[PDB]
């Protein structure tokens, strides 16, 4: 069908560090030739569920993968567990995974592979922010790059970033919208 | 037969269609389009008369927001205590609205597991936010955080929320803004 | 079809100075009463490749313009050049000259043509950032305006501007999206 998301319940998902240390909630509805992508993340356990940077100044940031096969299907070195991963179905996902999704893959002319001595364009990166506990003054980078991922067809990476202080703070997170560029 | 079920809007006309302080002060050109899953909402406002047609933080130096707020039934349909006005909200025809009221716009509802109702003693997730910053008079040095919120209004099923705050000093600045873009999960 | 494009390969398809010192990669998807738009920008060669604020104070932007006649076809007044703007086969474009696009121009009553002596309303303005080099700290406001050119009957403008010192920083953009609401 046209969506391919994570439930949008808060059970975790999602390894950063540790199995289902998080809850990743993406949704990508496919448009056509776009890809409209929504994204929050909650972090449940482990180094990332609450920011100290008293404790620890050097933690800034961390990263989530999605890596794909030539059929759009996720692989097991993803970040997001398979299992969560899937075409919607009511508010939950269909009962069997799915075969093919090649329609809703980052096109890859738009967002080449990299290879050493080919021009590397910004085109396949977009910025956005994301606010800690929904407070204004808490903002992170949510910093999505499209297919920069070796041993996979297709990639979406999110790497979270912050340049402020944050002590004692829950890394759960307001949400995001962006579009890609769609294989076909 | 030009009724548009995939579109619930506010004409894109500049009639007054909202209340901030007083009726009919504001245009609020709200345009959901269902793209199954999502709704793709493309907002803007424009203030029209009554206090916060012109800002002037000289003569009101703590006047840094204001809200307006969506606020549904179990069918999807507005509640008339909502700031937006019943009448131009509907789906589309054209440029305007199909002739009768909706009955049920569920499909355009922000998504309750997504965006649970608040209960006392609940963890509250921010993922019911999205921010955004709009321009006053599309002048690049008069932003201004425009703050949706999902379902978190009291006495009723869906919410939809535009908390709007500035952190400048506006001296004789007329409300009227750029557009932005967000989107969020729909009930069904 | 669905969407009208430039393909998404890096070919430069754009003059800001001079003919194909640029590629607008600009992605139009109808949603029905809304167009996702996507764009990015590469330019390639001449003055604004290398932006250099110390050489050139003054330099802080440039526009790229696209300008439609009634049917909603791209004028060869455009920075845009017609050859390489169509609706999507593929990866590529219909080889022949698309005749009507008018349910992806920007709605007349909500982004209305100047008119002396009528109220001039923002709403027909959305802003956004994009980074050159995908430099979180090399920001530039890309600035869309929606039917306020005149010789045409439907426009889609692009005012790129930055308060930035740059010095010797390539001008190559991440991705942005937005929407408008369409004509028809």
């Amino acid at each position: 069908k046209l969506t391919l998301w994570t439930t949008p319940d808060t059970s975790p998902n999602c390894r950063i560090d540790q199995d289902k240390d998080s809850k990743l909630t993406l949704v990508l509805t496919k448009c056509g030739s776009q890809i409209l992508a929504n994204v929050s993340l909650i972090v449940v356990a482990g180094r990332y569920k609450i920011i100290n940077n008293n404790t620890n100044p050097a933690l800034k940031g961390f990263t989530i993968k999605l890596l794909f096969d030539k059929n759009g299907v996720l692989m097991e070195s993803s970040n997001l567990g398979k299992s969560y991963w899937n075409f919607r179905n009511q508010n939950s996902i269909m009962s069997t995974a799915y075969e093919k999704a090649i329609g809703f893959m980052p096109n890859l002319v738009a967002y080449p592979k990299p290879t050493t001595g080919s021009k590397k364009y910004a085109r396949d990166i977009v910025y956005g922010n994301i606010y800690l506990g929904g407070k204004p003054h808490q903002p992170v980078t949510i910093k999505t790059t499209f297919n920069q991922e070796t041993g996979c067809e297709y990639s979406i990476t999110f790497d979270f970033s912050w340049a402020k202080t944050y002590v004692n703070v829950e890394f759960e997170t307001t949400s995001f919208t962006f579009s890609y560029i769609a294989q076909e």
